[PDB]
């Protein structure tokens, strides 16, 4: 039950379609699409209009996990749903009312993800863990790709896996073949990887390696 | 002195390099790149990281006109300059001190654009017109492509042309083979056109049509 979702942050953003196509053709389980509004984080990536074009290019079948690093996650729920996103992962730090937002995401037919930044206590998630589909434990400060993996986040992952056996747990930031085992042994089952996968001639082998390390570690 | 800059807002954003390349090959004078942060306008497009990738794909020749529909234009000046943008067009309504921002843009080596929304009186643009390279008169409410041209904006263009004869004046929003006449006769010499060029089977001829109409008006003056 371990899935690999490449991030395209450090890809050729002038050719997102081709970049994502290579990922899917290489056996990626899903695509992790980083949406930044220049406000919640100090960078701007793209929003629902790019997602709409991607969905048209990539077809109906691929799974889009939207990492919504935006200050008003309430605003982009319908636009993302209409564009064809499968999962809407908002930041607990950004919402005025998590309960209302979770409901709205579900009314819009999308799965619900909830992300926390490194400095955010994992216990902030407790009241919500039973209402969401996936918790995203950031392992770098959000805003940029290619940052250093924060191993000190692993106790958050372990705590979530122990307290909520059924919850999908995603890690995001500096995850690659060097750090994936740490994530898997802590309890993560959804693995975002960007820079580590993006340069490869044979992304399929790297993706398979991440997935296999993660699955065998989970089998324990 | 008339120039046509297609907008790629309603293009295939998953294939943005390809869309820009074919605009350039079709004779575009420049590329007009719409940057929206979801705050200044209710939509999000892309920012400096996409510009960087485009500059790498297109090379150093093409001119990028950055339409900065962002609420903190001060924040993105350096990042856009580093990404390879040529001109930074910010909104008058998006800053408390346009004078300081204008200075910072030039210090970062870029050309300076200054834009006003339809609801914003052209009078407020005037104090800065002698300090900028290009004034942008919006002819639709910013945030979305394919909207209807607001011909009621033409007196803004005409007034700027009269008061600032050497100023480059851009119009943006619903400009096409029909409405370009109004823009040209009013005094605009820089034409942004999105849906009219992008959804055309013959972008070259559309671009030629827009430039020719504008030149004819430019000559008459
Ligand atoms: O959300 C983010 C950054 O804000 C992550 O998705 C990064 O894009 C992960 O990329 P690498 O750290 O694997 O390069
Ligand atoms: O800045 C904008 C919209 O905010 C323009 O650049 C749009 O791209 C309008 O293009 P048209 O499709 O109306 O020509
Ligand atoms: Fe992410
Ligand atoms: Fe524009």
């Amino acid at each position: 039950g371990c899935k690999i979702g490449p991030s395209i942050l450090n890809s050729d953003l002038a050719n997102l379609g081709a970049e994502c196509l290579r990922m899917l053709d290489s056996g990626a389980d899903y695509l992790h699409l980083d949406v930044m509004d220049g406000h919640f984080v100090p960078n701007i990536t793209f929003g629902h209009p790019v997602v709409e074009s991607l969905r048209k290019q990539l077809g109906q079948d691929p799974f889009f996990d939207m990492h919504m690093m935006v200050s008003k996650p309430e605003q982009w729920v319908k636009p993302m749903a209409v564009a064809g996103a499968n999962q809407y992962t908002f930041h607990l730090e950004a919402t005025e009312n998590p309960g209302a937002l979770i409901k709205d995401i579900r009314e819009n037919g999308m799965k619900v993800g909830l992300a926390i930044k490194p400095g955010t206590s994992v216990e902030y998630l407790a009241p919500w863990a039973n209402q969401i589909d996936m918790a995203l434990v950031m392992t770098v400060e959000p805003g940029f790709g290619g940052q250093k993996f924060m191993e000190d986040m692993m106790p958050k992952v372990h705590w979530l896996r122990t307290q909520f056996p059924s919850l999908d747990i995603e890690v995001d930031g500096g995850v690659g073949p060097d750090t994936v085992h740490k994530c898997a042994e802590a309890g993560a089952n959804m693995i975002v990887s960007g820079s580590a996968i993006m340069r490869s001639e044979d992304p399929r082998s790297v993706i398979n390696l991440l997935r296999n390390v993660c699955s065998e570690a989970a089998q324990k």
